């Protein structure tokens, strides 16, 4: 897309949220059928507003309200909440103790931020196409691992808008999950582990670990030796050094200086030996226990507009997951100027997105009957 620029966002986001938004879909979703009374009408949502104004416990009573409001407020940020005990809107007058999150969808969030002692081709604030595999990469892993271990069945991959996805596990049993369960979950599927001041942040027969291995195993030539050179010369095999044991640096230093390129030098490194460690170090999703433990966590909404790259927070489509390329996600300025040309909302880049956010939407109807 082209440079968005995000002095046009108060008109665009009127326009967006007056013609464009998904709101049917979006009601659709959230929800769930109608066959639980006020489960819509007691959702959390929040917002950020002109003069970056931050709100919580906005709720609606229904499709038509949503609309009005959002239509009044035009918001820069849109975040989604539990369920409560009572409509979010009047919290300030429910007895203390008696406000509670009743129930919420599991959510996941990686982003590329957290990858940044691992991928050598960007700044901490740009991605490109190389490093974008280690997305593919964690929602290959992650997915696979809700879909056959957990046997989650409802689950809406997104797009951050900038350089991150997110996951929505949507299932009936999945959103009465307790904080305790969230966790559990989390750990199973955690294996990087360490702040900026750790320098190996894996520590190894595992199924979910070799199931991941596998997957990664098939992007690691291109990805890691290939695109990211993780051994083009001495200060990034060092890193890769810094995480071998104690004692074998000197053989391997003088190899690398031998060997010719990271092809080499990695098919050599493997002989020797942690071949494992050194892959999920790379190329494993780092999670983030905190945004899915708890049940009244606020996540970023679908359908979205990014404040600064204008990008749409879009559904991915998971049988697409390996040709996502987030640099032709429209831009709200994109859309809206389609729109200007064909004054239909389905004569927009916006549609096909839409017909994904769709068929997960069909599938829970099916699952409910
Ligand atoms: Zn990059």
């Amino acid at each position: 897309m082209e440079t968005f620029d995000p002095t046009e966002l108060p008109e665009l986001l009127k326009l967006y949220y007056r013609r464009l938004f998904p709101y049917s879909q979006y009601y659709r979703w959230l929800n769930y059928g109608g066959v639980i009374k006020n489960y819509f009408q007691h959702r959390e949502f929040s917002f950020t507003l002109k003069d970056d104004i931050y709100i919580r416990y906005q709720s609606f009573n229904n499709q038509s309200d949503l609309e009005k409001e959002m239509q009044k407020m035009n918001p820069y940020k849109i975040d989604i909440g539990a369920v409560y005990s009572h409509r979010p809107n009047q919290h300030n007058t429910v007895k203390l103790g008696a406000f509670q999150a009743q129930e919420k969808e599991l959510v996941f969030d990686i982003d590329m931020t957290d990858y940044d002692d691992v991928r050598r081709c960007c700044s901490s604030a740009d991605i490109c196409p190389k490093c974008w595999t280690l997305m593919t990469m964690a929602i290959r892993i992650i997915d696979r691992a809700l879909k056959e271990d957990f046997g989650f069945k409802h689950r809406l991959w997104v797009y951050s808008g900038r350089r991150g996805v997110h996951c929505w596990v949507c299932d009936e049993s999945v959103r009465k999950l307790s904080s305790a369960v969230r966790s559990g979950i989390v750990e199973y599927l955690s294996l990087v582990k360490g702040g900026q001041d750790v320098k190996k942040k894996v520590h190894l027969i595992h199924p979910f670990i070799r199931k991941s291995i596998n997957i990664i195993k098939k992007y690691f030539e291109e990805y890691a030796l290939v695109n990211q050179d993780i051994l083009e010369n001495k200060e990034s095999w060092d890193k890769i050094l810094a995480l071998v044991p104690e004692t074998i640096h000197d053989e391997l230093q003088q190899s690398f200086q031998k060997s010719h390129n990271s092809l080499q030098r990695w098919e050599h490194l493997k002989k020797v030996a942690l071949e494992w460690e050194i892959m999920l170090q790379y190329c494993f999703p780092r999670l983030d226990i905190n945004v899915s433990k708890g049940i009244n966590h606020l996540l970023k909404s679908p359908f979205s507009v990014h404040p600064k790259t204008g990008r749409i927070s879009v559904p991915i489509d998971l049988q697409k997951v390996d040709q996502f390329d987030p640099f032709t996600v429209p831009t709200i300025s994109f859309i809206c100027r389609e729109l200007d040309a064909t004054r239909d909302y389905k004569k927009t880049s916006l549609a096909p997105y839409v017909k994904v956010f769709e068929h997960f939407l069909e599938n829970l109807d099916k699952s409910r009957k």
